[PDB]
């Protein structure tokens, strides 16, 4: 079957709509794709037919070749209904389960908001040009729409389509945006708190002179920090980009090094009989370490938010 | 084929039923029988002239309602078992389907939790007539070989009254099938809480010691052992982005290792400062402070979560 | 196509058989031949006029009984090999199917266990006539290239008498195919129990020492080594929620690291308190207490599990 | 259907083209495969025919059997359009999602550029010979082409096909090259820096005489290095061949051994009462260890770059 | 369609051949399955027919049911070409991607050679008997055939088929062997070397008298060996059967135990005021431990090679 012919030179407007049935660090969505276009070749008089509307099969009529852009593979398509109104207006409906192929911006994790994108595309034919449109009454989401650890803020579409030329033929692109924000509250007692306790347990080598107990304090807590980093391996990003957590983790690895330097220096001074000077440093460190940490954290929080 | 026409204005009632064959796979898989029954007078026959009790049809041959599932992975691996039409026109459909339950678990009470797995059946009404779902209670159940290791399958029931609502200007009829399960917690004690408690107790022996070298080594080295044990039971400890009864216990333990370091640090600091009467007072208190605050805080939490 | 009609009121006997080609991938997948044989007189012929001894049909061409499997992960990868009709109308069906065995293992005796893997064949009887399953013992077996690494494939047999029962008002016939595999335990000793025992023994050398610094470092540091080794053999140590032979030994070991800490703590506490005669008495007893209670408790458990 | 016949003895030239839609330590690509060949059995006079171009179905006409060489399994094929121009010029277009089966060269990780390969092949038939060609206007990539942690430099094709015989029949291969380079900057604060801090924390046993504190310094940091190696397990290559990073990691394991030897020698001299000699070594080591490291690193950097 | 009839009582010989296009601790392969048999019912006089050969469709003619034995699931089949020669000889060609289902024998890892299997089977029919044959011109492998960390030595077939009875009907099995050997070099600097360094770092407790430093030396390195074993978890066998590497690992766990015993005894003797003896065996241990290791290793190497 060929596409419907133009009354005049005008292109075929396909009224699209996505409504999230079920939505569920990667994302998959189960939804309704609704398509509507006018094919007069199908028009009928209800009187001769004895039907308000005629229900067709996908094979029977011309259906626009609507493809998705960023998704895993050929969509799990299931046609729900095909309805033609006496005028030849085609009301298509399909149910599709699809994997969201968008990278997340981990730069502000775990205090971030993401915008998941769903791209609808149609390539225009030799016969006539096809353009995409949005039926706002056919764009939404159910309420059973859950995404554990996230707050589903919106499901909206950029109404104005992206029309552009590709391999000498025109293409019409549409942008569906699932905007989500994170449920950060558990991060404190699970990730930052114990990581901070381990670093604090190290800092008690600023009220000690025993190099044996001090080596054992700083070094043994370096092992505990690394093991805890492996414990929360999942909840920490794979990112090749600068991240808020990444720098905070890095800063900690540096603070374990500075603490070793102080400890080492202090012991060297004591061996060297400048104990008044060493005890001065170990005394300063009791306020230096927690103050530079709290400043550097505030510096970073500003640098990332 | 079009849907059957109404006698009067009434909608088409589809008598549904799910019967669990098997269950498997902290995620869940179902293998079951989906039974559907509706009246199509167009298919009706006079039993006497026809001779035969009922006639067997093919899915393509007749009109079958478009019944879809809601919380399942992808398009069901459908297999039609039998299609039977009663003299009066009522159709007896049966299919075998294997599906994955897309229902989240509530880990807030892990490992003393009961879970309600959901299977939603939906039907969209057509232009011709309206379709509504019903439940044949004789056709809703589960086999007895229905096992779910580490869980107790309590019930498989359906919320008989459907959720009828309008979506995209057309009516929809949703049905709720509930697989209620509770966990088999008894192994948790000797595998998860007991050794975690032993590690914390082994730390507390720094309350009958004055050696800061042995005390640093006691508290710090056990912190490493607790973290490594947490990695040993990584699977058995929930991922939840929400607070949990086990969630808090673990946190409380990380806090108790910190307080224990503070005491140990204070004790040795007083010792150096030559106030041993005071130091030995604290270390003596700690021998009863630490186990008492733990047992209280645990009881506080158990109440806060149950 | 409808099922063949009864000579009298008798049901249709379907002669089944499964023959193992290959087994693979603590879960198992099985690829084999499903042979089915039944009498359909509607297709019977006279050899003389036909000439041919037997004719070949296509699955679509004739009525084939709807044989389904019960405990299989995904709708069987179906491949029809051959369909043959003998002069008297006796159909000889053959298909090749690859299937995932869905049977849980009884880990109550790992790694000295014997499992019994199940394959269930089911047929639902139709309105026309009743169907019952049978077993052709000449068509039930396994190849010799049948390997299951770390297991000894003892048998492949079928419970000849089928389990007839009613379901959703219609009659059903179930068959039991049993793959009996026992373990290849010998490598367990040098890989799992031996080093775990060495770590526990390395701890016990704190019974010939008085240095609380060296004793804390001996018991505590080996606790970390035991946990790390438990993570090293994470795959071999079962996920089971139930009582297990290995799972108790692991528990008992976590307890022995606690008792040892207690002795070590008591020993130094008496030494500090100046009852050295008494402390050296305990540390001396422990040199025979610890290895004796271990060897007794192990024998107690081995009896409790075997 | 058989292939089109030759005017004379010449082979059938198939004008190929791949244009990347999607790209997503393994790689998968979603793109447009464009094919063009002349079948005059389909050719028509535009004037009498009326229509500019006739749209056919894949089954209807003869389409060359174009296969990919290094890809996972039978391609996710989806025919977009088939157009026959008046001259019989078949303009084919399909959308294919495919997994790239090319091994990476980790020798220079994380400072490496990679050339991903897509091989198009056609086997010539008994009737006539088939050869591949490249329409340069139909080879490219979109701009939404992302590969997180990589910089997509080019998508080009080796225009000259590699013609050769296989099993007595002639074959025509084409080389599509997706040249990418890595986004290395996060490697420093995540992989090399803490690994260096752990090794430095060890070296502080060159300003200490306490064998207890020295064993605890060298040995305990060896554990921390191993645990950190497990923390970055993902970001460290599996190569059976030698590598720049793999060599460094090895050199570090050796430096922890040398440091143990010094520490052991120092205390052995101390017990043996040659403290002049012991303090000489520990003094040398303060400059030996950091100098040999910085030299050996420069030696390796040159040996790999 | 039925099989071709016998001239006399002879069986149908099917000339098979597999040619590896692409190979990729588990293995998959992309190849060409070539089949050739004589079906006279298809024979033609070349002169009157004009054409040298005629191309058929799989559905059109009788093709032998050739199945594979050790592969995951039903082969991703794709028919390339079907050609009939004037005498009725059928030249079939298909492209199949398939996962090798053969167990690896790790009893010599990482100095092992492995023989990957591909079995071809055909079940004989009631009409006539079918037997498999090998066209040696149609058995091979491409040269771009790579298997990272392995050396592809051969791809050969056991020409003589295994003919046997199954469920009362005859069957014909063929053996295709992809013989590969390992690229072990990197094993030394990645697995055995650091494992040896950790064990050597332990042995420095034979030049020490400090029981605190000796407990910390032997015990702390035991943790480092276990953590390193977890670091190389991937590169080490899962085998339920004895391994050369498996016993070495075991022997090492035993050497850490012996080292604890000697340490413990030595301290015990010194406490007991018999320093003459403790010093004596500790001196023995300096040569006992490295000698028994080097002997036991040689014993094992012989026991496994």
């Amino acid at each position: 079957v060929s596409p419907p012919p133009p009354i005049a030179d005008e292109p075929l407007t396909v009224n699209t709509g996505i409504y999230l049935i079920e939505s569920y660090e990667t994302f998959k969505v189960n939804a309704f794709l609704s398509l509507s276009w006018k094919d007069r070749r199908l028009a009928f008089d209800p009187v001769r037919s004895g039907v308000r509307v005629k229900t067709y099969e996908p094979e029977a009529i011309w259906i626009p070749e609507i493809r998705f852009v960023n998704v895993e593979n050929a969509r799990d398509a299931d046609v729900v209904d095909i309805s033609v109104s006496p005028d030849g207006t085609v009301q298509y409906l399909e149910r599709f389960s699809a994997r969201v192929l968008s990278p997340l911006d981990f730069r502000r994790y775990p205090f971030d908001s993401q915008t998941l994108h769903i791209y609808l595309i149609v390539r225009s034919v030799d016969t006539r040009n096809i353009v995409l449109a949005v039926d706002l009454e056919k764009v939404g989401k159910n309420d059973d729409v859950f995404l554990t650890g996230w707050d589903i803020e919106s499901f909206t579409a950029v109404v104005k389509p992206a029309n552009f030329a590709l391999e000498d033929r025109l293409e019409s692109k549409l942008d569906y945006q699932l905007r989500i924000s994170r449920q950060y509250f558990s991060y404190i007692p699970n990730i930052i708190l114990p990581m901070l306790f381990i670093l604090f347990i190290s800092w008690t080598a600023f009220w000690s002179t025993s190099y044996e107990a001090n080596v054992t304090l700083v070094v043994s807590t370096l092992i505990a920090h690394i093991a805890f980093n492996i414990l929360v391996e999942c909840n920490l990003p794979k990112t090749p980009y600068m991240t808020y957590t990444g720098a905070i983790i890095f800063m900690i690895y540096l603070f374990y090094f500075v603490a070793v330097i102080e400890v080492t220096v202090q012991h060297y001074l004591k061996v060297e009989s400048q104990p008044a000077r060493a005890a001065s440093i170990t005394r300063a460190s009791r306020i230096a370490f927690p103050v530079v940490f709290l400043l550097a954290n505030i510096i970073l929080a500003f640098l990332f938010f």
